[PDB]
């Protein structure tokens, strides 16, 4: 019926890629679509997709929303997103119509420079308390609150070294983590979009190979 977490989550790491072993070379026969559909019917819920809502963020969102329209999108907002990050998170909530459950820490991005000044700016302690307040905590805490047993993620081979070997499915912080499109290549990410009309990041066109934290993103062109 639907594969059961409590059993993997009493296993080893090395005991749960050999029971996932099988199954893994399965999906990796199937298509992102027919992964996805896969996840929803043998995988224990609730399922959830997070989005930094970065450069290729429309690929998961419209994949994972046409079969499940209420799918929890989970959105941990730093407070420090680019404007055109907000805009994009507005415009494909509206045109995907998607579930959108935002996440943040407890204080405002104002109050935290009152109480700390610029972590960003006080090296590796300073850098690992903002990653902690504004991006691990909220991505814990709306796992917790949504009872979140299966995260979908658009996590690919491609994109480093490190992660040349992602499997489709492992065990990760508790939960069921999916990538249906981890062996998809950057030629595919750009035919899904323009196949289903759907738009990248503003900046992309503005030269930004990524985008994060305005404190954070890398001056990818002079001028910036």
């Amino acid at each position: 019926s639907t594969l059961q977490l409590s059993e993997l989550l009493s296993l080893t790491k090395a005991e749960q890629s050999i029971r996932l072993a099988e199954i893994n070379v399965e999906l990796e026969m199937l298509s992102a679509q027919e992964r996805v559909a896969w996840a929803l019917q043998n995988l224990e819920g609730a399922h959830a997709v997070s989005s930094s809502f970065g450069i290729q963020a429309a690929v998961m969102l419209h994949l994972v929303s046409k079969q499940q329209a209420d799918i929890p999108v989970i959105l941990t907002d730093t407070g420090y997103l680019f404007p055109e990050t907000y805009q994009f998170i507005d415009e494909l909530t509206k045109s995907l119509n998607l579930n959108l459950k935002v996440y943040r820490a407890n204080e405002s991005a104002n109050w935290q420079e009152a109480r700390y000044g610029k972590l960003w700016e006080q090296g590796i302690e300073g850098i690992e308390k903002y990653n902690k307040l504004n991006k691990v905590e909220p991505m814990r805490r709306a796992l917790n609150e949504l009872n979140v047993k299966t995260w979908f993620s658009g996590l690919r081979r491609e994109q480093s070294q490190s992660r040349a070997g992602l499997p489709i499915l492992s065990i990760q912080n508790g939960v069921f983590k999916f990538l249906p499109v981890v062996d998809w290549s950057n030629k595919d990410v750009h035919y899904y979009l323009k196949e289903h009309g759907l738009s990248y990041h503003p900046l992309w066109e503005q030269g930004y190979l990524s985008v994060g934290d305005t404190h954070t993103t890398q001056k990818w062109e002079p001028g910036m």
